[PDB]
C-alpha cells in the first residue's frame, strides 16, 4: 500500500518563518543568538533534518507498529533499525538541536528545534518521541539541578549517548500528583533512596542508549500531604563511576511494556524502584516548580505531535485524491482520458481535504508564534518585552496543546476517510496515524486538564489581562489593515469581539459558582483555537497577498485562507452558545442516575 | 461487564412508540408478536450477547483471523459461539418463517442486532450478512433457488455473502468487470476477482451462499449491464447435501484497523457455477430493500459501539478517584473524588448518554418506518413509511456512526491514559466503529443521496413529511413540554430554511449538493435528535414520579438542548458559505 512517502514541508515552513514571522530579523538583534544562527545556519539545519528524517526515519513507521516492543526478563527491545536509526540521529547532533552549548548543546532557538519536532514526529511519532523525553529532561535539569548533577548527566544526555525519562504517574496518580505514593529516603551520604512503582513510563527500558537518566516525583518520608510535599530526584539506569564510565545497575527495573492503540515502537513501561539511589533535583517540596519549564516546552511539543500526525495524513491524502479514480465530477467527466476521475473532483473530498489543509497550515503558524514566544521569554534583553512573552506562554501552550492535538485527530480522522474502505487497511498507513495522534490528547496532561488550566489560572487567574495581552495585538493588527486584507481583518475582528464578550461572560458566571469554570473549559479551548487560527491565517494572508502573482505558493495560501474563513471559522458559534449554556445541564443527575 | 439496556429498549418501544397499539392494526404481525413475545426474546439475547458473545470481544481483537493455503480460521470460541448462536434461532430473527425465520419486525430484530453488536462488532458482523442476503433473495429470486437455500440460512447453518467491490470498483458499482458466461443447463459460470468480502471464507459454516455482482458477454455498459447471481461455495445434490466444492477460493485476507475477527477476503471466482438472481441487467435493484436494511443496521453498529463505550465509562467514572470537586472535597473518608463529580467529565459522560439514547430511538423510530412500509394494510400508509424509510435511512447510516465514533473518542477519553491500553476494552470500540461510517457507502456518499435524491430530487417534499409530523407534535404540546417543544420548533424552522437555501442554490449548480451534503445531514440528526427527545420529554414528564428512570430521561433531555442541539447554528453557518472555497485551487496547487 502506502504509495506516499514522507518529504519536510521546508517551502511551507521557510514562509511561516522567514516570510510572515520574519524571525531572521530578530536573531540579528538578540545578540545570545546572533552568533549561534542566522539565515544561512536554519536552512542547512533545515535541509538535513528533512534528509535525515524522509531517508531514514520515516521508513521505520509503519514496520515499526507492526513489530512493536518486546519485553524478555527485563531488557526492552524496540522494532529492528530503531537502535541504527537512533545512533544516526544522535550522531548528527539531533538529539540536542535545541540542547543548551554550556555542555555541548548546538543552542538552536525554539522556532528552529520546533520545526525539526515536527519533521522527526510527521515520519514516526513512535522514533519522535524517545529524544524529545531526553530534550526535556535536560530543560529541567538545566534549569533546576546542583552544578554536579548539571556537569555529570547533560553533555552525555545533549549528545544523546545517555537517553532521559520522566517518571512521574503511578497506578492511583497521573492528573493527580499531590497523592503519588513513590518514597525517597535521605541518605547521610547526600543521596536519597527512591521506593515505588511508575507506570506509562515512555522510553522508561529500551535498547537504544547505553543508560537512561529517570526524572522522579517522590516524596521524602516527612512529606506534606498534597501537591507541596513532590520533591524531584535524579534516578539513573546505571550509576556512573567517579571516572565517568559505566558502573552498578541500579537497584530499579521494568516489570512489563503496554500493549497499546498506537505509538506500538513507542516502549511504554511499568518501572519499579527498590530503595534506587538519586539525588535531588532543586528543592525539597518544589518538585512541580522543578519542571514548570520543562512543561511549557513539552506543551507546545505534544502540540506539534498532533500537528506533524495531521500533515504526514494529508500528504497521503492528497496523493491518493490525485491518483484513485471513482465516479465523475458533478459539472460532469473531468478526466475523459479515463474511466472515471480523480475523487479530488468532488465537494466531499475537496471539504476533508481543505479542512486538513486549513487546520495543518493554521496549526503550523500557530505552533511557530508560540515557539517566538518562548524564544522572546528567554532571550529578550528587555524586562517588559520577557515579562509579556512569558504571560503569552502562560496562556498560549495549554491551547497549542489541546487544540493543535484535537485538530490533528480530525485531520487524521479526515486524511483515512479520503482513502474510504482502504483507509481502513493498515498497508495505506493512515489508520495508524489515527491512533498514534489520539495519545497526544491524554499524556503530558489530558486536554480536559489543559482546558481547566486555561480558563482557570490564565483567564480567570489573570481577570482576563493575559488574553488581552493577545487579543489586543490582533486588534492593532486590524487598525492596520488595508482594503485587501480587510477581507479577512473583518471576520478576525468578529471572531475576537465575539472571544472578549464570552469571556467576560464566564469571568461573572465564574464567581457564583465553581462548577463554571469546568464546564465552558474544552469548549471555551476551542472557541480560542478557531480565533486563534482566524489570527494565523489573516497574518498569512497579509504576506501572500502583498506576493500575489510572485508564485504558486501564494495563490494555494490565499486559497486555503478563504477555506479557513467561509467554513472553519463559523465553528465559534455553536461552541460559544453551549459554553453560555452553563454547568446547570451538567448537574442535574446524581451519579447513581447515570 | 456487558449487560443489555432492556430497561431502555422497553421505554423507547413500549412508552414512547407504543409499539403495540401499532402492531395491533398490523394483521400480518398479531400472528407473531406482542409485548410480551417480544420482553421475553430481547431477555434471551440479554443473556446470549452477554453470556458468550461478549467474552470473545477482546480476544477476538487479539488474536484475529488466520489464512491457512486458502482456509481462513475465526479466533478461538467464534465457531463455537455461532454454533449457539445459530441454534437459538438468532440470525433468522428478522427473516421470513415461510422458510423458519422468526418472523420479527424490524423493531425487534433492530434490537437484538443493538446487543450482539455491542457485544462483539466482528461477531455480530457475520449474521447480520445472511440476514442482508436472505432480503435480496427473499425479495428476486425464483421459487427453486429461495427453496433450496434460504432455510439453511434462517437457521445459520449456511453464511450468506455481498461479493459487489472490484480493486477499481468500491463507491461506483457501474464500473464492475466480473463476467458471468450463460451455460445450456440453465446456470452461468462467474470469473473475476471481489476484494475486501467481509465473511467471503471462514469456519462458522458449512457452506457459504455468495451474492455476486457480474456482466453476461452481451451486457450493455455501465450500470445498466450489471446482473446479481447466487454463487454457493459448495454446490447442493438435489437430496439437499453438500456436493463437489465450487470453482473459487480465498487469496488473502486484509489486515485492518479494527473488526479483526471479521475476516475480510479477496475472492478469486474461476469459472464458478451460479444462477441469476430477478432479472438480467437488473443486478443493482435486487439489493434495494437489503441496502435499505442493512444502512439503518450499519447504523446499529456504529450506535452500538457508543453504547457498549458508555457502560465502560459510567462504571470508570464512578470507582476512578483524581483530585476534588470544585465546590470542595465530597468522598471525605478518601484521598480523592469519584472522576463523575467534575465537570469535564460529566460533559464527556452526558454526550455519549444523550447521544446513545437519542440514536436508539431514532432508530426504533426508523425501524417502525420499515415496519409501516411493509405490513400496513392501506396503500396511502405504506406509501409515506417508504418515502420517511428513503429519506431517513441515510441519516440513520451516517449520523448513528458519526455520532458513536464521537460517542467512542469520549469513552476513551474518561479513562485517561488508562483509555489507551487494549486491556480496558475502549481503544478497541474506537477501531471497531470507524468502519461503520466508511462500508456501506461512506458517509459522504449517504449524505449525498440525502440532499442529490431524497431532497432535490423530491423537490423537499420528503423532509415535509417528516417537519409537518414534528410541527403536528409541536402544536399538541402542552405547557410543561414547552420547554422542549419551543426549541425544537426553532430547529425545526433553521432545517426548513436551510432546506429552502439549498434548493435554490442548487438549481443550474451541481458543486452545491455536494458541498452542503455531510454538514446538512448532521444538520438534519441533530433536528431529528431533538424531536426523539421530545418525544422521550413528553412520556418521562408524564410518568415522573412512578420511578428515578424518569427523573434520569429528562436530566439527559435537557443537556442534549441545552448543549448538544446548539451545534446546528454553525453547521448551518458552514453550509451556507456554498462550494465556492471549496473550488478555489485546481488539484495541483493542493
Ligand atoms: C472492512 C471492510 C469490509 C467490507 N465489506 C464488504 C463486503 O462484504 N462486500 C463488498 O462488496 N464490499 C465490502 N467492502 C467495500 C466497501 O463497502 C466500499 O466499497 C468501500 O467502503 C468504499 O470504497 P473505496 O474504499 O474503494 O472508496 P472510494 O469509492 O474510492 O472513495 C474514496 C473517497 O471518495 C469519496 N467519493 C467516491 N465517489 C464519490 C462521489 N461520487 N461523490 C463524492 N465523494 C465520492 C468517498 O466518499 C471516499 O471518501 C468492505 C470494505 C471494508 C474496508
Ligand atoms: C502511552 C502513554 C505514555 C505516557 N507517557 C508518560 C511518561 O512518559 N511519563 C509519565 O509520567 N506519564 C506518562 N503517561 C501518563 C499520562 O500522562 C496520564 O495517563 C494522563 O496524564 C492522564 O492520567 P490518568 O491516566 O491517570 O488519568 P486520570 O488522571 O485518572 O484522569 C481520568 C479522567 O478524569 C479527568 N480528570 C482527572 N482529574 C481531573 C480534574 N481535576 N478536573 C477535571 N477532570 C479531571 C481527566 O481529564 C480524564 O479524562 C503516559 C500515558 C500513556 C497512555
Amino acid at each position: 500500500g502506502h504509495m506516499a512517502d514522507y518529504k519536510a514541508p521546508l517551502r511551507d515552513m521557510r514562509f511561516v518563518l522567514n516570510e510572515v514571522f520574519e524571525v531572521s530579523r530578530l536573531w540579528a538583534q538578540l545578540p545570545a543568538l546572533a552568533e549561534v544562527v542566522d539565515a544561512e545556519t536554519a536552512a542547512a539545519i533545515l535541509e538535513e533534518a528533512g534528509k535525515v528524517t524522509a531517508g531514514t526515519i520515516a521508513p521505520l513507521n509503519r514496520p515499526g507498529d507492526e513489530e512493536g516492543c518486546q519485553w524478555n526478563a527485563g531488557a526492552v527491545s524496540t522494532p529492528a533499525g530503531f537502535p541504527e536509526a537512533y545512533r544516526t540521529y544522535a550522531e548528527g547532533g539531533w538529539v540536542g538541536v535545541g540542547g543548551d552549548p554550556a555542555y555541548g548543546g548546538m543552542g538552536m532557538p525554539k522556532v528552529i528545534s520546533a520545526q525539526v519536532e515536527e519533521l522527526v514526529n510527521s515520519a514516526n511519532l513512535s522514533f519522535g518521541l524517545y529524544p524529545m523525553l531526553t530534550a526535556g529532561a535536560c530543560l529541567a535539569l538545566n534549569a533546576h539541578a546542583s552544578d554536579e548533577l548539571k556537569d555529570k548527566y547533560l553533555p552525555n544526555m545533549y549528545a544523546g549517548i545517555w537517553a532521559g525519562s520522566m517518571c512521574l504517574t503511578e497506578p492511583h496518580a497521573g492528573t493527580d500528583l499531590g497523592i503519588i505514593r513513590t518514597r525517597a529516603e535521605p541518605q547521610a551520604d547526600g543521596s536519597y533512596k527512591i521506593s515505588g512503582t511508575k507506570i506509562f513510563i515512555t522510553g522508561g527500558e529500551h535498547d537504544l542508549t547505553e543508560n537512561i537518566i529517570h526524572l522522579v516525583l517522590a516524596k521524602l518520608p516527612d512529606a506534606p500531604a498534597g501537591p507541596k510535599g513532590i520533591s524531584l530526584f535524579l534516578v539513573p539506569k546505571v550509576l556512573v563511576n567517579a571516572d565517568g564510565s559505566l558502573g552498578e545497575k541500579n537497584s530499579l527495573g521494568c516489570g512489563s511494556i503496554e500493549h497499546k492503540m498506537g505509538i506500538k515502537a513507542s516502549a511504554t513501561c511499568v518501572m519499579n524502584f527498590d530503595g534506587a539511589t538519586g539525588w535531588l533535583v532543586g528543592e525539597v517540596n518544589k518538585g512541580l516548580a522543578a519542571m514548570f519549564t520543562m512543561m511549557n516546552y513539552e506543551r507546545l511539543g505534544v502540540g506539534i505531535q498532533g500537528l506533524a500526525t495531521g500533515e504526514r495524513s494529508y500528504q497521503s491524502a492528497i496523493e491518493y485524491a490525485r491518483e484513485r479514480i471513482q465516479s465523475r465530477a458533478p459539472t460532469g467527466p473531468v478526466a475523459k482520458d479515463k474511466a472515471a476521475d480523480p475523487i479530488i473532483v468532488h465537494p466531499d473530498v475537496r471539504r476533508m481535504l481543505l479542512t486538513m489543509k486549513a487546520l495543518n497550515e493554521g496549526g503550523r503558524a500557530f505552533s511557530s508564534y508560540v515557539a517566538m514566544q518562548l524564544d522572546t521569554a528567554k532571550y529578550s534583553e528587555d524586562a517588559v518585552t520577557r515579562k509579556r512573552a512569558e504571560e503569552l506562554v502562560a496562556l498560549l501552550t495549554p491551547v497549542a496543546k489541546a487544540f493543535l492535538t484535537d485538530m490533528g485527530l480530525e485531520t487524521t480522522i479526515h486524511g483515512q476517510q479520503i482513502f474510504g474502505g482502504h483507509g481502513f487497511i493498515r498497508e495505506w498507513g493512515q489508520e495508524q496515524l489515527v491512533r498514534d495522534c489520539r495519545i497526544t490528547q491524554i499524556y503530558e496532561g489530558t486536554n480536559g486538564i489543559q482546558a481547566l488550566d486555561l480558563v482557570g489560572r490564565k483567564v480567570i487567574g489573570s481577570g482576563g489581562a493575559f488574553s488581552r495581552h493577545f487579543t489586543d495585538e490582533i486588534k492593532a493588527f486590524v487598525a492596520s489593515a488595508d482594503e485587501a486584507l480587510g477581507e479577512f481583518s473583518k471576520p478576525l475582528a468578529a471572531a475576537v469581539e465575539n472571544l472578549e464578550e464570552l469571556t467576560a461572560w464566564l469571568l461573572d458566571r465564574a464567581k457564583g459558582n465553581p462548577n463554571e469554570i469546568g464546564a465552558a473549559s474544552v469548549e471555551y479551548l476551542h472557541v480560542f483555537g478557531y480565533t486563534a487560527y482566524a489570527y494565523m491565517w489573516a497574518l498569512m494572508a497579509r504576506t501572500a497577498l502583498a506576493k500575489q502573482g510572485e508564485d504558486d505558493f501564494y495563490a494555494s495560501k490565499l486559497g486555503t485562507a478563504r477555506f479557513y474563513f467561509a467554513r472553519l471559522l463559523p465553528r465559534i458559534h455553536s461552541l460559544s452558545a453551549s459554553v453560555r449554556a452553563g454547568s446547570e445541564s451538567l448537574y442535574l443527575l446524581d451519579a447513581e442516575q447515570f
